């Protein structure tokens, strides 16, 4: 159901000062030679800034992609830190719509604002390698994520060593890799990070922050390590903190208030991060553990003790202040330790949640679509910052009889699909809430079909499940949407305890949980920023609320599909001047199949409750899986 437009962009993502350069395909699928006109009009929000447009007489059959410099929006068009819609419409001499096709358009100083983060990482075909005869898989795949307007790339498991991280030699050994002895061609991650850049995006290097392999000789002297306060996953009281499988030491780990340790890890990832051409320094941690400087490793006091996620503020601050050209991040597993972390000098905030952490809505698993809005929501609260979420979809899962352990490993024996509606309610989940699923990744993978691939697990290059087409084209049409629209979801845009409802025609009050912690609704809320207020339809009707949908398609998450609902939103402390007013001006936009990012407007009556107040009813013609309501106000 895709079209042949084949709207392209010359960069992801372009600075205010910067043309952009489009290129679009008008395709006469009729058997009349005649005219025909591709008409593309520039939204940002409801307002329509420009109507491009271009008509070429084509005979039957005949295709013509447009050149350089026929589709322009010029520098200084468009103001900055902002998403644009870029709406198409193919028509032929008559009036007649041929085809239509969306695409927004990013225009921002740096990715830091608005967030849109994908991975990259070696190839399951090949032991997980990162191959130069694997580039042109790559480049297929980084062409259609430009294209989706991604920002940023997450480089995982691209590193020789954890002390020395990309060396200027031509190829090297992960020999931390057991499973499959992946190698690295450093030309091959060159050009990945090159290719990157030409589309205006980021290239962060994933590494550990305190970490050495344990079969290399130490970088430091033991006087740096640190030490277990009590015995443990990690080892005995008062012995190096160790990360083994088996009985084996694999990691050791230093102490993150060692000065030798923070100039030696800073040094290394600059000089490894100018090897490779990197932008920055995506950090992760084995966990936390409360541990004892070498100085105190005998100590039995617990006050000489401390956790080592109460020193990471500190450490970021000093890596930051060390590397100050580039970009900083660290992982907060399950998003524990955000009020610890808030000061910390980190560019953006990522957190991988499973939905065995605990919520931010208290004691319950983060494992509805609700705990991971929640998780966004305190994260924006403690930070201004939009929350990048790793949140891998369905997990297949096998013991050694190959016995599915989940029902998603049931589809992997049946050369299942990823279930699409699932990993599409996650996205939206998590962007609804104003953050971003980081949930592409290009890994060169033949399950993802030609398109890209969707993080299943936590070793990224893992693909048990095919991606489908149908897959391949919501995500695209999904991140259109999060990025035209970026400035009604993540732009100065907070909760709002206005209380919206949605009801179907017939009585029912669809919306049961304003937390999103049950299904069987639509999730309904809203939110407010500056001169307006959106709400957010998710459809759950018929289906659970889990986000990470382990059961795969022994659970199905297609909801069932809605038409003509009422939603009413009440307008307490407006007069009926400026409610009648607002009602001209209410909107809807999806990324689903039926509007593809496209604005309408909405009927909308104005009705008071018993003390005279203003409520909105808005009509809202369907609903399939996610809705934005936009109100001007």
């Amino acid at each position: 159901n895709g079209n042949m437009i084949n709207l392209t962009t010359d960069k992801a993502v372009y600075q205010a000062g910067e043309a952009v350069h489009l290129n679009l395909t008008l395709n006469n699928t009729t058997s009349l030679a005649q005219n025909i006109t591709a008409t593309a009009e520039v939204y940002s929000l409801e307002n329509k800034l420009k109507t491009l447009q271009y008509t070429k007489y084509l005979l039957p059959n005949e295709s013509y992609t447009t050149q350089k410099g026929e589709f322009v929006i010029p520098a200084n068009s468009l103001a900055n830190n902002r998403g644009y819609l870029l709406k198409v419409n193919i028509s032929d001499s008559q009036n007649n719509i041929l085809e239509q096709g969306n695409r927004a358009i990013a225009v921002e100083d740096d990715w830091r604002t608005f967030p849109r983060y994908a991975a990259i990482g070696g190839s399951q075909k090949d032991n997980n390698s990162v191959l130069t005869k694997n580039l042109p898989d790559y480049y297929r795949e980084l062409e259609q994520m430009k294209n989706m307007n991604i920002n940023s790339y997450f480089f995982y498991d691209v590193y020789k060593s954890a002390t020395n991280p990309f060396p200027n030699v031509p190829k090297f050994d992960q020999s931390w890799n057991w499973w499959s002895h992946s190698q690295v061609e450093t030309d091959a991650v060159k050009a990945l990070v090159n290719r990157v850049h030409q589309t205006g995006a980021v290239a962060m290097l994933y590494n550990m922050i305190l970490a050495q392999n344990a079969n290399e000789t130490a970088v430091l002297p033991d006087t740096e390590y640190i030490y277990n306060y009590e015995t443990g996953g990690y080892g005995q009281n008062g012995q190096v903190m160790t990360y083994s499988i088996d009985d084996k030491p694999l990691q050791y780990y230093y102490n993150p208030l060692s000065k030798s340790w923070q100039n030696y890890i800073s040094n290394a990832m600059a000089q490894a991060m100018k090897n490779g051409g990197f932008d920055g320094w995506q950090g992760d941690t084995i966990g936390d553990n409360r541990v004892l400087s070498h100085n105190q490793k005998d100590s039995r006091d617990i006050a000489h003790s401390f956790m080592l996620s109460d020193v990471y503020a500190e450490f970021l601050n000093k890596m930051k202040e060390k590397l100050p050209q580039y970009y900083l991040t660290l992982n907060d597993v399950n998003g524990e330790n955000i009020s610890k972390l808030a000061n910390s000098k980190q560019d953006v905030i990522y957190n991988e949640l499973w939905p065995f952490g605990t919520s931010a809505l208290g004691n319950r698993p983060q494992e509805s679509y609700g705990d991971l809005k929640a998780r966004v929501d305190q994260v924006r609260q403690a930070t201004g910052k939009s929350l990048i979420v790793g949140a891998y979809m369905e997990e297949p899962k096998f013991d050694d009889n190959r016995i599915p352990l989940n029902g998603a490993a049931r589809d992997v024996l049946a050369s299942a699909t990823y279930q699409t509606d699932a990993v599409l309610l996650t996205t939206a989940a998590i962007a609804a809430a104003g953050g971003y699923h980081m949930s592409l990744a290009a890994l060169a993978n033949p399950n993802d079909g030609g398109g890209v691939g969707v993080l299943e697990t936590a070793y990224y290059p893992t693909q048990s499940l095919k991606v489908s087409k149908e897959l391949n084209r919501k995500n695209y049409h999904y991140q259109q949407f999060i990025t035209a629209y970026e400035n009604l979801l993540r732009d100065k845009v907070e909760n709002d305890s206005a209380e919206p409802q949605t009801f179907t025609a017939n009585g029912r009050q669809l919306s049961q949980d304003a937390l999103g912690i049950n299904g069987d609704q639509v999730w309904t809320y809203a939110k407010k920023g500056n001169d307006f207020r959106t709400i957010q339809l998710l459809n759950l009707m018929g289906i659970t609320s889990d986000w990470k949908n382990e059961d795969g398609y022994e659970n199905n998450k297609t909801p069932d599909e809605q038409t003509n609902l009422l939603v009413t939103y009440p307008l307490t402390g407006v007069s009926m001047a400026e409610a009648d007013r607002i009602a001209k001006q209410v909107y809807l936009t999806s990324p689903d199949d039926w509007l593809q990012s496209s604005m309408i407007s909405l009927a909308t009556q104005v009705k008071t409750n018993e003390n005279g107040d203003p409520v909105l009813y808005i009509q809202v013609p369907r609903l399939t899986l996610w809705d934005m309501i936009y109100i001007l106000e």
